[PDB]
């Protein structure tokens, strides 16, 4: 069985300011080439005043044009960023307002699976489409990580960049092969503490003096995160590909990963031909929720993924969750 | 109609009752001010609890109520109006809290501010009817009390803490549970009329340009009301047009999100009192937990029975409107 599903248009926004790793290396006394070797990052983009809703709206406008549509044709907006612009309201109504659709009534909501929100939003969208509830759905991921960096830790502040990307999804028309062949999501909440920001909510509120600045930074336990993979990834991979026994990785053109560090790409490059891998981290850094849809944009707009080609979206994110999808574009 | 069954319901009520009379004494408010102006006699405030703890207690009750074990749940959707913390989201946190941290059971968040529960029900209904998942837990837990602005009586007397949850499934053959009509509209031009500017990249907590005020709720009541004056009649018509053979007269209960007495006051001018489910007097505005708490009370205390029709409805920050007509 395959599920009809079309990525009808794609869009991106990247901030103008290119922050070279060499520049970060001089200012914070790191060795020349440290970022490239340790993080796999030559450069990243950082905002200089724009909001996350602004970035998302710019990406969305490109996606809507790319799909041959007007903004008034969109009948549902799903905001799918890795981090919020602000606490209230959610990213949905904020990007709806930014797009000039603030009086349209067009439903605008958020789907949140931390840095894997884009994937889960596509899934939610695919069900709305196949239930015929909505017809033309905007999915928008925009993240600004540069304002939350921990400059105590080079592993942190050299890692993150800012970006947005977006997709419009529809049901395919007759003669279009666009579809999902397999999809899988697993969550291992025992890993929550191994990639966590304790602040940003009711647990450690910003105005509470019981809160400490460090609560507002990301803490990771790399060793323990990797163990979740050692324990559960082979099973995850098997369950996914189980779903489409007539399709193997040999049949797909591109593997399109969420890429929060060089480790995922290094692992994939040991396993799969390099030509199949979509790389964006070296130029955009870890852009949280925007990483996977930026890689998708790259695959289509820079690397020639064509309609009828097969590809795989895949990723691991805070939670800890695993996602994968095998699809015909 | 869309097959859809509320298989089990659960709640968590923090122990501490915070009397309006006490808030009025401590903060120099007239006696009876909260009840007259806010419709609130008391609310519950947490002591040690995390949002995940509250959600897990409500979930356990909902899963038991549905005749299930926790191991039977195949998707968790966290649907609170406020987050426990920035990373990870509420789903993995309540999954861990429930002892399912090594289960693999997918756990995600649906966020439509204080209307998250409604939108999570919708998302769940589509997963169910697509046959992707069979037994979906929806959990709404909010702790508002730690974010109150004690400069503003309209703020700090309004909010309380609570959790509620549902397990949803497809009905069995012969069972009449279904959704007859459902509608959601968003008017993002209203974003600034109910807003917290902090809590993210726009006004990061550690930034020197972020002020304490950025982390408090700001509301413009006059402008919020105008959104209703302009768009609510159209919303209501659009909802009920989906189910011509059903009118409000066929409905046993109207079950509203209750962010202030204004919504109840509006409904009570319009509809028989006996149809309204009220919780604000005892819980205050508990954000995302309000609607599912009212749903819990409709079933468990006011005797909504299988086959009865009801309406879930609400207005939330955004600004969005939601409504659903269903057979329980
Ligand atoms: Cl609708
Ligand atoms: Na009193
Ligand atoms: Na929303």
């Amino acid at each position: 069985f395959s599920l009809p599903f079309k990525l009808a248009g794609l869009g991106r926004y990247v901030p103008e300011d290119i922050v070279l790793s060499s520049e970060l290396e001089k200012k914070y006394d790191l060795p020349q080439g440290w970022c490239l070797e340790k993080q796999g990052i030559r450069e990243r983009r950082w905002v200089k005043g724009e909001t996350a809703a602004f970035m998302g709206a710019e990406a969305a406008k490109e996606a809507v044009r790319d799909a041959g549509l007007q903004l008034s044709d969109i009948d549902l907006i799903i905001s799918a960023s890795g981090s919020p612009q602000q606490a209230v309201p959610d990213g949905g109504p904020l990007v709806q307002r930014e797009l000039g659709l603030g009086r349209s009534g067009t439903p605008a909501i958020t789907v949140n699976a931390s840095c894997l929100s884009f994937f889960v939003a596509l899934e939610v969208a695919s069900n709305y489409l196949n239930m015929r509830r909505y017809r033309r759905i905007l999915v928008v991921s925009a993240d600004i990580a540069s304002v939350s960096l921990d400059f105590r830790k080079p592993e942190n502040f050299t890692l993150f960049g800012d970006a947005a990307a977006a997709a419009v999804v529809t049901l395919p028309e007759p003669g279009e092969k666009s579809c999902i062949h397999a999809s899988h999501l697993r969550t291992y909440g025992f890993g929550a503490e191994f990639s966590e920001v304790r602040g940003g909510g009711s647990r450690k509120p910003p105005n509470s003096k019981d809160t400490r600045p460090e609560d507002n930074y990301l803490h990771m336990n790399g060793a323990e995160l990797l163990k979740i993979g050692f324990e559960y990834l082979p099973k995850f991979t098997e369950s996914l590909w189980k779903q489409c026994p007539d399709i193997t990785v040999r049949d797909v053109k591109y593997i399109i990963p969420h890429q929060p560090s060089r480790v995922v790409l290094d692992y994939l490059s040991l396993s799969y031909p390099e030509e199949k891998l979509i790389r964006i981290i070296e130029r955009f850094g870890n852009c949280i929720g925007a990483s996977m849809p930026m890689a998708l944009y790259e695959a289509v707009k820079l690397r020639g993924l064509q309609r009828g080609d097969k590809a795989v979206l895949t990723g691991t994110g805070s939670g800890v969750s695993f996602v994968g999808m095998v699809f015909t574009y």
